[PDB]
């Protein structure tokens, strides 16, 4: 695609993700029951890649968290803000901790604080650092809100291993 397609894409997408509520309400969507909403991220249906090289992954972000896309890849939390970067943003990508055939988020628990993801979508590749792990109850996603200021992207997926009674959340931050 012509790099001014893109970026009046990518503008849209800047548009959606300042017109967010900083305060959505996010429902677990691993225990929950298709989307145009980030039509303009779209190629061939996927919004973006995510690679954790940390641990060998890199798998495609699809708009959504219906198990449809969970069980292809990463699915987007709508409520949050969508993956192109940017001050007082913050991106949730979700993925199973494993699926018989596929690795997805299988060991997010063994990224550390300092290691760096990337993201990448239509426009770029965006590099995002490790700065905080968490464990939460599932009816508790809420917290995970848009902070003023901030560019932030956090991955989420289930724990302990076998287990998911539980939510991990590894967050990282932009390195601009
Ligand atoms: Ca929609």
């Amino acid at each position: 695609i012509d790099t001014n397609t893109v970026e009046r894409r990518i503008a849209l997408a800047n548009a959606y993700n300042e017109t967010l509520s900083r305060n959505p309400l996010l429902i677990d969507p691993f225990t929950s029951k298709l989307r145009e909403y980030a039509r303009m991220l779209e190629v061939h249906e996927q919004i973006g890649h995510v690679a954790i090289p940390s641990i060998g992954v890199d798998i495609p972000i699809y708009a959504g968290t219906s198990e449809t896309v969970l069980q292809k890849g990463s699915g987007h939390l709508e409520g949050t803000s969508l993956p192109v970067g940017g001050l007082s943003t913050h991106s949730v990508l979700t993925a199973h901790r494993g699926l018989p055939t596929a690795r997805l988020f299988t060991d997010l628990n063994k990224v550390k604080k300092g290691q760096i993801f990337y993201v990448t979508n239509i426009k770029e590749t965006l590099a995002y650092k490790v700065v905080s792990i968490k464990v939460v109850d599932p009816t508790a996603l809420s917290e995970v809100k848009i902070v003023n200021g901030k560019d932030y992207i956090t991955l989420l997926t289930c724990t302990p291993y076998m287990i998911n009674s539980h939510r991990l959340l590894v967050k990282g931050e932009r390195i601009p």
